This record gives C-alpha cells, structure tokens and sequence, in this order.
C-alpha cells in the first residue's frame, strides 16, 4: 500500500464514500475512530475493536506523553507495538486538552515542533498539526487571532513532520482549520492550510459549546472551503444524529468518547435512541440491548443482566456496553456507507432520524 | 451423562486425580473453581473463563440473594442462562457471608431450608449444605456446640434438597465437615455426615486465620476420615502452594478470590512466585508476565503494557490480569493433574516448590 491515498468511490450531493489507503492498512470512509485514551480503548482487547469493525482508533499525544512518556514507548517500540494494535492510529496533537505564547505552551512546554515529534516518538499514521484553540464563545478579534496563530504553527508542524525522513515517508500529515464560527476567518484558515498543503484536513475549534443548529450552520460553508480530493474530518463529533448530519455536510472522519464513556455510564445506543440500562424497567427485560444489533453483546446477553452487572458496578458491564456501543457506532457507519454507495443516503438519514427520535 | 459420578483414575500416596461427571459437563480433579461473586467472574466473558481451562465455577448464595435476588434469577432461567455459563456450577450456602438461633440467622433470613431453596432457584448443580462457620481460635466446646448444630443442619439441609424432586434428579449435594482444629469434633463431623450421606464433603471451618502449618496439620487428619470414594472440596483455598500441599493430602476441589482479586490488585502469579506488576522495576520489561504461561495475555502483551494500565487504572489492566491469574490456576491443576497419573507428583510438589520460592 502507498504511504496515504485516499479514493472516493461513490457521492450523494455533498457526502461522499471511499477509502484511504495506508502501510498498515485501509480504512473505509465515512469512518468511526474509538479512542484510545491512556493506550487503550477502554475495557476493550484491539482484537474485540476490530471485530467490531473499527479501521482505525486515536490516540491521545497529552495523556501519553505524560503516562508512560512518549520517548518510554519509542523505547518500547511504539504505540502499536505498546499496545497490541497494528491497523492505522490517528494522533492528535494535544492542542484541545492543553487548553501561552507564539512558541507554544508550558504547563511540560507543548510547540508544534514538540507535538510532531511526541507524534512521531509514538510511531502514529496519521499526525494532527498542532493548533490554537479558540473557546466558545469567540469575538471576530479573538477567533481571528488564535486563527491567524494556528496557521503559523500549521506550517511549523508541516516543516517539523518533513524535516524527519522516517515520518514523511510513512506518515500523513493532517492540517486543522480553526475560525471560530465565522465565515470569513474559515476561509482565510482553510485558503492558508491548503497553501501549505496536507494530505487530510480537519474542522476543529467545533462541539465546544455551541448547538447542533449552529455546528451545522459552520460545517455548511466550512466544509466546502476544504480541498475536494483529501479527508474532512471532525473532531470530537459525536452523537449518532451529529454524525449523520455531518456526513450529509460533506465529512469522512469521527471520533468521540461518547460510546466508551457513556458505555460505562449505563448509556446504550440503539436503532430507536439511547436507553439508561441502569432503568429499572429493564431489570427483568430479557431482550438483547438492540434487536437488531450483530453485535457478540447482542448475541449472548440480555438487557437485564447487563442491567444488573452496570448497578453493581462490575466490570463485565463496562466491556459488555462498551463493546455494544463501539459496534453500534461501527454499524451505523457502515449503513452510511452503504447509503451513499448506492444513492439512497438521503432517504437513509430521513429513515434514521425517524426512528431514532421517535 | 449421570447425575454426579466420581472416578478416580489414578492416586500416589493420599493424592488422586480423577473425574466428576454431572449432566452439563466433566470436572477434572483435583479442580480449581474461579470465583462468580456477583453473577459474573470479575472482569472476564464465560467463554474467556472457559477458555483458560475451568470446568466449573462457583456462585455466592449470599451476595445473589441481595442482588439481584434468587427469585428474579430464577423468572429470568435460572444463573447459567442469565450470566451465560453452561457448564456446572457450584453455590455456595451463604453460612460464610452471613457470619443467631437453631431455625438459622437472621440479618433477611437465612436457614437450612431457605439456602436449599435459594440454590434451586439459582439452579445450582453442586449444592452445599447450610452450616454454622466456628470462629478461630475456638475453645473445645464452642467448636463442639457449632459442630454439632452444623449437622443438625447438615440432615435439614439433605431433606430439603431431597424434597424437591427437579433438584434431587439433576443436582448434587455436598456436606461440609466442621470441627476446628479438634481430631475427636472432626471425627464426630465426618461420621456424622457420613450417616447422612451426601454426593461429596467439604473440608470447612479453615483458611480463616490459622496458618497453612495448622491448616495442614488438620487437613492430616481430617481428610481420611472423610469417604474416600467421594469428591474432597477445601472450601476458601487457596494461593498455589496452599493448594500442592492440600492435593498431597487428598484434597479433589479447591475455590479462592484470590487470582481474580489480587489480580486487580498488581499481583501475578509466576513459576517464579508473584510478582507485583506495579513495581517500577517491571516500567520497561518486555517480557510477557510469566515466560512459561500459554495463556492470550503472554502471548501478546509485555509486563511493561499491563503495569501501565495497572498504574493507570484502566480497566484492561484488570482483564489482563484476571485472565492470567486464573489461566495460572488452570495450569497449576493441569500440572497436578498430569503429575498425579504419571505417578510424579511428589516429584513435581518438589520441583514447583524450589522454583516458586527461590
Ligand atoms: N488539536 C485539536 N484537537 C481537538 N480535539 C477536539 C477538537 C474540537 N472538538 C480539537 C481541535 O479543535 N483541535
Ligand atoms: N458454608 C461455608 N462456606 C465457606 N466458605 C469458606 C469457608 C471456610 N474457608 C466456608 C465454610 O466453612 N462454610
Ligand atoms: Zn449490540
Ligand atoms: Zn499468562
């Protein structure tokens, strides 16, 4: 396989399906990414990720470099090796949960240059350049600034990843577009990250505060700002309605903690919408979690001993909801996929948002 | 297959290695039990229970009872159905937990009666009988008062469970020997329950704070007067040199917390001893926890990935451990076993010994 390559196979007005083609192996677009915090997805083997149907997982540069230490696990061989995952992992750069001067941030010192090369130490797939977040909400000042910063450490990033034979030639390189929610700002944001040139770009500065409406409103006119031909990923997004409605708007890429977290939380996604299993109406339910669910949780167990495991506090319910949830979330984008493939995603979306919110 | 039939295919000194067969499956001897508290064994699927070599697994009477309660259990199939598990189980009668008056305790109530029942709704296939736990130390005649009112629950016990025919044709019943540390009140027991009759005696009232010298000094003289030609259960034991020691004096069947607990703890058992997988000596150790163990976790991941997620608190530190602890325990009894009918096995009580605790 070539170092990146990403083909779009199939498009239904602004979504689009595809691949990308990497060294350790391709994912299919639009995609799920579970995160992995702390080198793992939580209460989950890579093995039982897999089988779910991920392609791909992120993992944290911040939690990392602080535990075990990003140079510790270039010394143990890197992330994949580390972990027991050798499919493709996407890294952030630390930016979100840092969160000052030109040069960077100390809290440990965090610069792009730093951030590329924990990134590297890791021995990540897809590298994120690492940017200035702009809180909501922003003035146009404010958003304008951070904006106007993130692009200069955009191409700092660029110039650190290329200056390291090992990781240009193996690596890809996504750019981050910030400007707040404001027309102008994304544009100058996106017209500069594509003047510098990266094989992915993501809409980041997103899912920090503002609504659904307005989150959709930003990616109406944001998205199309970005090169056609590479990835639109968005960070930290979401909900299954939020992917949805992304997808339709024109973005290949998702993560979130949402199915772990909420998972061990007691939260389980489903075709007709989120249950607590925690509610004692399921306490004598017998039914599988989803009906309709392949899942291996969905095969075996009943809601209401999943019930009981998640208020008893037992750790099968944490891997038995997170499993479900990651292989939901795995489902829909598979039916997403699907969808566009064969130019019903339109009415696929409808049929989704009926039932879920039914 | 029958009810319960015990063979004994071959022994070396007062050690045997055999076979229980049971309507949901084998039991090889000696056995080790994993431990289900809460309907579950912490942190592990059935099939990754099953997979590490257990026969059988043991369920709390006491802690099912309050949550989620037998009743329930039994509208939802019965515990085999409800936490997955098809092969036999054994439960125990709740006379530990619940540590007064001659019709039972009182806390809910509990007696003879009551725990039979509890174990049918559960649908149990290896019942045991209800008793009163004696104390240590204990005087003479308070462990002679308590013995003596344990077999008077040891025949309510056994009518009860006869009284219910669905229980008497597929279920087992085991009583339990008391006594203290006293030869004559372990002799009384042991003719007792004897006269009575039960399908296997457990050896009880020890592992509650004597040390292993004493343990084994009674188990000296305790076991022989126990059927020879029925299954020996140690109730609550035990760490690996506590068990080799109870085999080599006739024990058949042995449970503990221990390998599931003191896994989510850090400690791993090893042919070298334990080991506690927090220690910053391990931080960078590429080695698999045990470089014997057959088991998934030392195939694939390093004492340096499972003292970070043990440092961590995440819970795949816990699976991982688990699963190695009790997969552990399984080769300890597979090596038992084999030594057993090899005629080898004060040989290998020897060898494991010198290596265990060089
Ligand atoms: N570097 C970076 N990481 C991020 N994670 C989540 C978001 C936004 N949601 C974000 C970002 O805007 N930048
Ligand atoms: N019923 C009963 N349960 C028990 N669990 C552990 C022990 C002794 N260790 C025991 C017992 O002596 N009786
Ligand atoms: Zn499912
Ligand atoms: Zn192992």
């Amino acid at each position: 396989r070539p170092r990146f390559s990403f083909s779009i196979a199939a498009r239904e007005g602004k979504a689009r399906t595809g691949t990308i083609e990497m060294k350790r192996g391709v994912i299919r677009t639009p995609a799920f990414m579970p995160v992995g915090t702390a080198a793992t997805v939580k209460a989950l083997k890579p093995e039982t990720v897999r089988a779910t149907g991920a392609d791909i997982i992120l993992g944290n540069t911040y939690h990392l470099m602080l535990r075990p230490g990003a140079e510790r696990i270039a010394k143990l061989g890197g992330l994949h090796s580390f972990m027991g995952w050798d499919r493709p992992i996407l890294t952030d750069s630390g930016g979100f949960q840092v969160m000052q001067s030109e040069e960077g941030v100390t809290f440990h010192m965090l610069s792009p240059e730093r951030s590329i090369e924990i990134q590297h130490l890791l021995g990540s797939d897809i590298v994120m350049a690492f940017d200035e977040v702009t809180p909501y909400p922003a003035t146009p000042s404010r958003a304008a600034s951070s904006m106007e910063r993130s692009m200069r450490w955009a191409k700092r990033s660029r110039d650190a990843f290329d200056s390291r034979k090992e990781q240009a030639e193996n690596a890809a390189l996504f750019g981050i577009q910030q400007g707040s929610v404001f027309e102008n700002l994304r544009q100058q944001s996106a017209d500069a990250l594509a003047e510098i040139g990266f094989d992915g770009y993501a809409v980041g500065g997103l899912a920090v505060g503002e609504g659904q409406d307005e989150m959709f409103r930003v990616l109406d006119f944001s998205v199309p700002m970005l090169p056609d031909d590479k990835p639109h990923y968005l960070m930290g997004v979401g909900k299954p309605d939020d992917i949805v409605g992304a997808v339709e708007r024109g973005i290949d890429m998702f993560d979130c903690v949402l199915p772990t977290r909420s998972g061990r939380n007691g939260q389980a996604f489903t075709w007709d919408g989120p249950i607590n299993i925690r509610n004692a109406r399921f306490s004598e339910d017998l039914k599988p979690l989803d009906s309709e669910c392949h899942c291996a949780v969905c095969q075996k167990w009943s809601r209401a001993y999943i019930h009981h495991l998640i208020r008893a506090g037992e750790i099968l319910g944490a891997m038995l909801m997170t499993e479900h949830n990651i292989a939901f979330y795995q489902q829909l984008m598979q039916k997403i996929r699907d969808s566009i493939s064969e130019g019903r995603f339109s009415q696929f979306a409808q049929d989704f948002r009926a039932r879920y919110f039914a």
